[PDB]
């Protein structure tokens, strides 16, 4: 009696699970929005910001008309190898957002110490991927790694058809700060990660004027076997692929059709991604160098680590942001913490979502969002950065773990505008000149040197219709 091999694993539910972490896939949580969870873990923040420079050169006539295709191919080539490293070492990739990825090892407090060792070793094997890596003309493209450990809160917000999630708290703030201290090839530990770590495993040096530390070496004791050590650590990793599924990168590759789970998971994913997953759109349609308008929205709180305080406020802002964006096919691409505030990366003019008068609409939407969010209880400061131009749109990461992302100088510009000009609506020259709006709607701003952007162009505050 025959026994045919290889289980079918290309279900729509599996394709949707690629765009999500295990934190979501295996989350099983209540309907209420906002939803909040509290746990401990180790965070890894890998920065690959050599490619926001690569985006510009891929726009040139060199690449003929295959710049977006060549860019996503070389990106994913490198990011796939980082993803595979994180996954094999037992991490959950939470999020991709142009310039970086965030990974989680969610673990009970007693196991934090040993898991930090696992995460450090993973970090050093990531750097070793790029030791003699390059693309000939210009540079060599390497990574920067910040690590943190401690209390982590999760926020889930949304409505009946859309869901978004965020990690929040001191370890989230710390991993971002650790990453900003890092140079090319560094592994930085947050002060608390250093306080919790196995100090007899790791050789560090002092970071100037900083409580955070730099890993120089992993020097394991005489009788230490990393493979045996890792095997002991997998005891505490709920979803580590094992036994008959030991060949898999993600347990999520084994998800079976489940209408109720799929209904809940599809809400995290953009309708155009779902269409491609459903084989109703060509799988290359979403990789594009495309003119868009970025509306970057930042919401500041008195304490950005207390999810019970800020979760209701983000939900309230989300509900209004979503109603305003739908009007013009605006999309929330990502939500995440900056080093100060919760930020919504909103996009006008994504593939098949182009409206006429994109710029006038992006500006009126920004002001609407600004005015509402300014009246939301616990929102201390709203800042909105508006920038317009050619950006890269595409699915970034590994086959088993990928996300739709925007990358480009105009993405970085909108982000830097909202941090360097807090409390106002700002826009670039493209938005200002190409707005179908009169000059007195705007105030021409002083020029600030912005860490990441070279000649921004003239910047403007969107003042709005009246003097008041
Ligand atoms: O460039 C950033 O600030 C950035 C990238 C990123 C990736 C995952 C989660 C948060 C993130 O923030
Ligand atoms: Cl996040």
């Amino acid at each position: 009696m025959n026994t045919p091999k290889e289980e079918f694993q290309d279900w729509p539910i599996v394709r949707i699970a690629a765009h999500l972490p295990d934190l979501i896939v295996y989350g099983h949580f209540s309907p209420e929005r906002p939803f909040m969870d509290y746990f401990d873990g180790v965070l890894m923040f890998v920065d690959i910001s050599g490619f926001t420079a690569m985006t510009e050169k891929f726009s040139s006539a060199m690449y003929m008309d295959r710049g977006a295709e060549q860019l996503v191919e070389i990106l994913n080539y490198h990011i796939s190898a980082i993803v595979e490293k994180v996954l094999i070492f037992g991490g959950d990739i939470l999020k991709f957002a142009g310039d970086a990825l965030l990974a989680l090892w969610r673990v009970e407090r007693k196991q934090l110490k040993n898991i930090i060792t696992v995460v450090i070793k993973c970090s050093l094997e990531i750097h070793g991927l790029f030791e003699t890596q390059e693309w000939e003309e210009g540079l060599d493209i390497r990574v920067k790694i910040g690590l943190a450990a401690g209390h982590i809160s999760m926020l889930v917000f949304g409505d009946e058809t859309h869901s978004h999630f965020l990690v929040i708290g001191q370890a989230v703030d710390d991993v971002r700060l650790a990453q900003n201290m890092a140079q090319m090839n560094d592994v930085i530990l947050s002060p608390n990660c250093w306080q919790l770590c196995d100090r007899s495993m790791i050789e560090i040096e002092s970071v100037p004027d900083q409580r955070a530390v730099k890993v120089n070496f992993l020097k394991p004791p005489p009788n230490f076997n990393f493979d045996e050590f890792f095997t002991k650590c997998t005891t505490f990793m709920h979803y580590y692929p094992s036994g008959e599924h030991k060949n898999l990168l993600r347990l999520a590759c084994t998800l079976k059709p489940d209408p109720e789970l799929e209904m809940s998971l599809q809400k995290y994913v953009m309708e155009s991604i779902l269409k491609q997953i459903d084989n109703k759109q060509l799988q290359g349609y979403l990789s594009e160098l495309r003119p868009v308008t970025i509306v970057f929205v930042n919401l500041m709180f008195e304490d950005q680590d207390k999810a019970e305080e800020i979760g209701p406020a983000i939900q309230d802002a989300y509900m209004h942001i979503t109603s305003v964006l739908k009007i013009f096919q605006g999309q929330i691409n990502k939500v995440f913490m900056f080093d100060k505030g919760c930020s919504f990366l909103c996009v006008f003019g994504f593939p098949g979502e182009k409206v006429p008068d994109e710029l006038t609409h992006a500006l009126e939407c920004a002001m609407d969002i600004f005015d509402f969010c300014s009246q939301v209880h616990k929102i201390q400061t709203v800042s909105i950065g508006v920038a317009s131009g050619i950006v890269f749109c595409g699915i970034v990461g590994h086959t088993v773990r990928h996300e739709y992302t925007v990358i480009g100088q105009k993405v970085n510009l909108a982000a830097r505008m909202m941090m360097y000009y807090p409390g106002i609506v700002t826009c670039d020259s493209v938005t200002y000149n190409g707005s179908n709006l009169p000059a007195y709607f705007f105030k021409e701003l002083p020029k600030k040197v912005m860490k990441g952007v070279a000649d921004s162009g003239p910047l403007y505050q969107y003042w709005g219709r009246t003097e008041k």
